[PDB]
């Protein structure tokens, strides 16, 4: 979705 719910934790930092 557009929430950066696609990354290696819940920060979207870190997003592959």
């Amino acid at each position: 979705n557009d929430d950066c719910e696609l990354c290696v934790n819940v920060a979207c930092t870190g997003c592959l």
